[PDB]
């Protein structure tokens, strides 16, 4: 018959890059 | 019926760490 | 049909902060 509904949502994505280095 | 439509994309990762200490 | 599959995988998070002061 008709297809289902959307599925659920996906996982959460990586974490994200690590910032730059600090002031100097 | 079959399978619905691929669920949305999850949600974003949390932000990285904070960078290394700043050189000198 | 039943609901679709899990959607992808979300984005990579937000870059971190700058680190810590340097030092001097």
């Amino acid at each position: 018959g008709p297809p289902g509904p959307p599925g659920p949502p996906g996982p959460q994505g990586f974490p994200g890059p690590p910032g730059p280095p600090g002031p100097p």
